């Protein structure tokens, strides 16, 4: 029994669970993409190389902190570490760069502090106190707060750990009662659930950052606090035609984003289940519901989805994660998430590498436990009857791959989409996407199962032989990575002519 | 609005699928189930034999329990004359197989003394005395089976003429038997006799059977329907007689008795296909049990990828009437819904008053039945029970069929020499017709045994560049498709080829628009 | 090893289920599908009519397109004489329903001057009543006096079970000139069918009203209403049956294109449906019948209402003691489709082998019932069942579920109107439903539903209602033992109510047999 072969042959979901075996080793290929946030603990080229070794697929820059040149330097360090392996196209791994926006977030000022259950707290908009915060007065970013808050509303501060109830309202001040204490630091996040904030989804600073990313030639944008389709369209407009290829991933962080989800998903390249803010904005017991709902609909719609925030919190201070954290990652993968994300764990943690290694390990185990019979089956029934060659070839390829127990599905692609279409049907076997486009190579990490492979060889002449060469390139990468051996059987997808959108050929071929 | 039960096939449950079946939903012009017609007095003329091909006959059956070698030699000639009369156009031409159905170990009566009527109660004597072999009446009756008195019993039931006459043995003699008529009816000349629950010792392949098989090999037949097969060793005997000169001739075992049903897995395994011979079976085992046997055998053949023919009395009524009974229409439909590769007419086309109308009716019902097939559940269950194999051809076939459901394709075009590339696509039961393009005339004719395979014979000379030779055969299929109304210009199609010439290199699937 | 296809029903897939079907696995002695026999010259005698009950006839059909009112009045008397001849023993006694099948809006020819028709030779059709008994190869008379208004130059006219076909060449005022398209010999008073032509004959005619009112008086159990085409036609039958016969079940017969199309409309207004294949097979194309049949049986199963598969199930046996392979196959499939009842017409009305025909239906239905994939069936019937807060329904589903679990020999159900039993039936248990009632009419009507064994209690109403219940439960218990449905040690499901009167069933008990 390899990678839960006996588990996947079961008739029922329950019999499948019962047959799950801890002593059944997974395949060396790991399908779920890993996204790491880069900060003080992971910024050095030296450790940044080791994160790629450990399995980081995408690098996140959080734009709610740091200056433009702080990030410009981070990107440089990432590309230095990444291209340090470029001297060997076979073992080399593309690494994407992601810009996560600040967005319409509310922050406190600087502390001059411990708060007590009962003791009152005044909230001012007076900029004279913006660096003089204590147990009596507190300053905020949101200068229009007094228009949307209420006598009796709950205000949450610092990851929703401090809660306050508004007793009295003023013109530019609010009198609150501390409902649960804890200590208050500098520049902390503020939430207002059940209160319709009027801050724009794309602000002035947001426009600056997006235009900056376009120039830094980023791969994707994680747009914070998206609440409707019109907000997604605004991000597109700002990115413009110069960055029209940059992927837009909408972050669902609030009640409205959950509710107008179908509206949003439709207008976006992908979705991130931003659990941090979401866990404050809606009740904490409801998050798993939202998470599973969104991952399912993304799976149904073939668009990428990232499970994010607090997946391994413990590891910010500890070398081993809690049982619940290990359980959380596994389930996120079993839910069908394309990518999983580390934040604090890799930005400011004491154990950034161990945290990444742990994500690889769990995702690989979780991928084996996937009931591929029922999954692929249900994904067919819900797939549309289409007369598009590419789609038909993709379904057929995945189907063939389950039948001949193949080691990989090799796919030649320019824009990435040929590979995207194979991925949405979730084969067991890894999809090796061979492209010459460096950007689509990096972007391919958003999709579950896609192993992007960048070809550096010059364009041969006879297009037939040029194809063959790229196919053999994939073949060598496969052998070297231990995805398959010599005698093994493999699926190869090509097109009848050059250019995007002509994939129509599936071949079953033994390995050289 | 809603073609070939598209709304019916999209249902979640088998019951919801039945409820959504709509009489006003027209089927596709392609009909997948093969039709096999028995040729006799009513269908022997080249002239009417042409019209049977027009109507949809795919295979011609010669029943070798009647007629002389040269009677059949002439029938075959007439068949090939009618078939090649369309050969002047490779696009509209249809290959037609020839089948030899053996006499086998059957028991017959003698001739009625110069129609005798039998009465419930009146006794009847059965003699082996060859002096009475042409002097049969209500008192004496002669038989073929000279070893009958060794396997029959005082109290055994003997059935005569399609099991319509029944007799109980009262006394046993050395060469005679005294019986009591249990239900009457009139007795004719040379009628079939059945002995259920009595182990007959007649050989499966007799001397006459060997003569007929060797004759078929020489007449270059396509398939053998072997009567009264009871075990694997009987199948192996047919192989041996057919020899190396006729090693390509398909062996279809006919299940006609209790033992054949029981050692079925043993038999199917050793045979190229199976025929559910309902006529004799319905006498040999209880009539209420036939449907069980039928459904069991069709399912196991579907599981095993081997062809299966539902046979005998599918449209009896039409021997004398232009319209079939409601039960007969229902029977054909169910046979197809059960998953039968071919359906067969016997008396209906051999000696009937309406041979053509009988064939037209089979086409019509089979086409309607094929639309009503719950393809979601069928294909699905055929995957789960398909073996995990590292054979390129098989993987390409499954993927092709899968792709065809996805892009709603009009056909799956398959280049094949031996037929097997096409066989492997057929066992997964696509909606779309499989157009099998071959140069081998024999595999073209044999391809009719498999559900969904449209054999197409290429007469063009071998082009040079093998690449272009392939392209030409692919375009040949394309033209046949357009002309037959299987697909139009803009339509999407699946094409299966190999990486090099020779059998067993199919590994390439292409999704291609039609010229 | 393996009783009534136990190994076949344990399969994971429909295909694996087919493969595991075994001819050497004997069925249970209980047979669930109801048998309906048409009574005529061959089966009219009290003496043979007793033997039909012995063989398994559950309902008796009277075809009202032939015979006079007193012909039928006599037939009914003979049926009730044969039936009550077993009444001297309540345990072995079997209730037998009486059914009135209407004539309806049918078209007939006149009397022959038999005459032979030839492909090509022309034929004139007259409405002139002077020729109504002078029919030959040149002239032919008809019932439908408004025919010339709905037929066309080029229309096809079918005569005698759709075996003769004619094409209209010229149209007149009261005549039609046709060309014979396929011959055959023409007899007296034969059925005529006009497909694709909208006939304006009323669904319930004057004669139909007379027959319905006659049935009400003869205290019939059900009405098979011919040529129903819309819900308004069903409502007309109700009105005529009135309040004096409001308990008489209305089974609509689907015989034409319009009836198929407005089926949901019809089924919804009717107590049940009959797939009248004879006329339907002429009215719509013969290749399309199986589709219609399977569609209608499925929808009736979904809707919990009875459905009868009818006409030409065993034609061969009108003249032969053994049926054709196709006929044996047809019956089986009709049962496998989920039909509540199967019907013999010519086979028992005018056949040479009425008894052998009934015995054959028993035998096939019993084999077919064993082959039923009960896992998938019951399962799909739950998913499509409505979430209801009705006690009776909940108790029925739970009972059937319990019966699959404890491999029970029966489900015993006390019922007055029959409905408690109807609700258990629609979920299709393996085990036979023994419905114990005192109402003689609901006992006879219970035969319309698959699986229901109606049992009539003749004992006087005991006093303590608790003991009165117990007695009826023990009555069922004795009937079960005597019929060989179960033994002493066996386990059984019992359904009762908390108080007397209809619609209080809410109690399910699992009980060993005395
Ligand atoms: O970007 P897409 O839509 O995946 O297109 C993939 C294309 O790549 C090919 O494999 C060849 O690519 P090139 O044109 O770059 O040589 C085509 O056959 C196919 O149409
Ligand atoms: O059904 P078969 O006998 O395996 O035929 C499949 C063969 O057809 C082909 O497409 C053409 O074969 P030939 O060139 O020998 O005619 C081969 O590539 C492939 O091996
Ligand atoms: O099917 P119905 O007409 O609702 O009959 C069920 C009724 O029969 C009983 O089992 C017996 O009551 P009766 O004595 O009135 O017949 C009741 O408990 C129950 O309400
Ligand atoms: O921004 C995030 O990652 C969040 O809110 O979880
Ligand atoms: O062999 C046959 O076809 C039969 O017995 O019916
Ligand atoms: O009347 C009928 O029963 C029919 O037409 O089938
Ligand atoms: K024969
Ligand atoms: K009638
Ligand atoms: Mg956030
Ligand atoms: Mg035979
Ligand atoms: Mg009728």
């Amino acid at each position: 029994q390899t990678q839960q072969l006996h588990a996947a042959m079961a008739d029922t979901f329950l019999e499948h669970m019962c047959r799950l075996d801890i002593d059944s080793p997974p395949i060396t290929a790991r399908n779920t993409g890993i996204i790491c946030t880069i900060g003080p603990a992971s910024r050095s080229v030296e450790t940044l190389k080791e994160m790629i070794k450990s399995g980081m697929n995408v690098a996140r820059l959080n734009f709610s902190h740091g200056t433009h040149e702080y990030h410009a330097e981070t990107i440089k360090n990432v590309r230095t570490a990444t291209e340090s392996f470029a001297s060997d196209p076979i073992l080399y791994r593309p690494v994407a760069v992601a810009l996560d926006t600040k967005g319409p977030e509310i922050r406190t000022g600087l502390i001059k502090v411990e708060l007590k259950k009962g003791a009152t707290l005044k909230i001012t908009l007076d900029n004279a106190y913006m660096e003089k915060c204590d147990e009596n007065i507190l300053w905020l970013d949101y200068k229009n707060i007094c228009k949307v808050v209420e006598v009796g509303s709950k205000i949450y501060v610092d990851d929703g750990l401090i809660s306050l109830q508004v007793k009295q309202k003023g013109a530019d001040f609010l009198v609150t009662e501390v409902e649960n204490g804890g200590s208050l630091g500098s520049k902390k996040g503020v939430n207002l659930p059940g209160a319709a904030v009027d801050l724009p989804a794309v602000s002035e600073k947001d426009i600056q950052d997006l235009k900056f990313g376009v120039e830094q030639d980023v791969d994707m944008v994680f747009a914070s606090f998206i609440r409707k389709a019109s907000d997604v369209h605004e991000v597109r407009k700002v990115l413009g035609e110069k960055g029209k290829n940059i992927k837009i991933i909408s972050k669902i962080e609030n009640h409205e984003g959950v509710r107008r989800f179908d509206e949003i998903l439709e207008a976006s390249d992908g979705i991130m289940v931003a659990r941090g803010d979401l866990g404050i904005e809606i009740p904490a017991e409801k998050v798993f519901l939202a998470q599973k709902m969104m991952i399912g609909r993304c799976n149904r719609a073939g668009k990428p989805v990232i499970c994010a925030t607090q997946m391994l919190e413990s590891m910010i201070k500890k070398p081993r994660p809690t049982r619940a954290e290990g359980s959380d990652v596994a389930n996120a993968v079993l839910d069908g998430a394309d990518c999983i994300m580390l934040s604090g764990e890799t930005a400011k943690g004491d154990y950034p590498l161990e945290a990444v290694r742990m994500q690889h390990l769990i995702a690989r185990e979780a991928e084996a436990a996937i009931y591929h019979l029922q999954l692929f089956e249900e994904l067919r029934r819900l797939a549309p009857i289409t007369s598009d060659p590419t789609e038909a070839t993709a379904v057929g390829a995945v189907e063939a791959s389950f039948k001949c127990c193949s080691g990989a599905i090799i796919v030649l692609t320019k824009s990435g989409r040929s590979a995207h279409q194979v991925a949405r049907y979730r084969p067991r076997a890894p999809i090796i996407a061979v492209t010459r486009n460096p950007q689509t190579a990096r972007q391919a990490h958003l999709y579950r199962g896609i192993f992007p492979v960048l070809c550096k060889d010059p364009v041969q002449e006879a297009w037939a032989e040029d194809v063959d060469l790229r196919v053999n390139f994939a073949m060598n990468v496969g052998k070297a990575r231990g995805f398959f051996k010599k005698g093994d059987v493999v699926i190869v997808l090509t097109g009848w002519r050059p250019g995007s959108g002509f994939t129509n050929t599936m071949r079953v071929v033994p390995v050289p």
